[PDB]
């Protein structure tokens, strides 16, 4: 990426859609799944379009990421609706989910945290034109890494190692 | 598998099937847009899926999103020497998909009726890319687009 991205800016929605985020990565955990969750939200009223957590566990699932169940969960929807949303996923995205973030044209994604795991997507996002926060949250970073580390080879095959 | 450029020997094999696939989903009245992922040391078919938007109202089901789900659940290194098929050129979404997963050659329909920044960025990641440019494709691809332009729209994010 280039030296001259820099982090966006906080939004009014932003513990919103952490909190939503969370809670779906700990419902995931609670199911038997990867604690990885996230939300759609509209930045103009902080309306939710969708929400969901990683399916992989729980329905056999090879694409089911935490955002790529919030996006399914949001339904089909006109390419204009995505516009000046938020991604907020509890985990930084993996390449598919970071394309998926382009494709749709979600221009922001706020990231709960990148010390467990991070793809070139997350500055993929920035040179494809696209806002990211990385907020750092505690809670995402605990749950994420309770998993890594009880269940190392359910992980792997998360991102496909 | 490192073919210099060389087809594999499962490539007609692949797009046969990634084309069957995208007619059977325009006759299921949805997106002609097909896949199908083979395991490049043996020939066996993985999987092979269509685009389910319409079926299912799916917004992340794309051709090659399906067949990878229609595949299961797979030991990461089963990907490493793979060729997934698709007959049109994949869009940011699918290209990240291939990344992720490590698969090694992406072997393309045609990119005419429709290219992402994907295409070359799979390069750039260090993936093989290869247009065949298969009318059957084309044709099917482009019936769809010249009768439902805003469903087409809809399936890219326009
Ligand atoms: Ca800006
Ligand atoms: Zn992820
Ligand atoms: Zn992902
Ligand atoms: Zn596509
Ligand atoms: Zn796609």
């Amino acid at each position: 990426g280039s030296s001259m991205v820099t982090g966006g800016m906080a939004s009014k929605w932003d513990q919103k859609g952490m909190d939503i985020a969370y809670e779906e990565a700990a419902l995931g955990y609670k199911e038997g799944g990867v604690p990885i969750g996230g939300c759609l939200i509209n930045n103009k009223d902080g309306s939710v379009l969708g929400r969901g957590h990683n399916m992989r566990f729980q329905k056999g699932s090879a694409t089911l990421h935490g955002e790529i169940s919030t996006l399914e969960n949001c339904g089909r929807l006109e390419g204009k609706v995505y516009k000046d949303t938020t991604l907020y996923t509890t985990l930084s995205p993996c390449d598919m989910c970071t394309g998926a973030i382009i494709m749709y044209g979600i221009p922001r994604c706020v990231v709960g945290e990148n010390v467990n795991f991070k793809s070139k997507g997350e500055k993929y996002l920035q040179t494809r034109g696209h806002e990211v926060v990385v907020v750092d949250d505690e809670r995402c970073k605990k749950i994420m890494k309770q998993f890594i580390d009880e269940r190392p080879q359910d992980w792997f095959e998360d991102i496909g190692e």
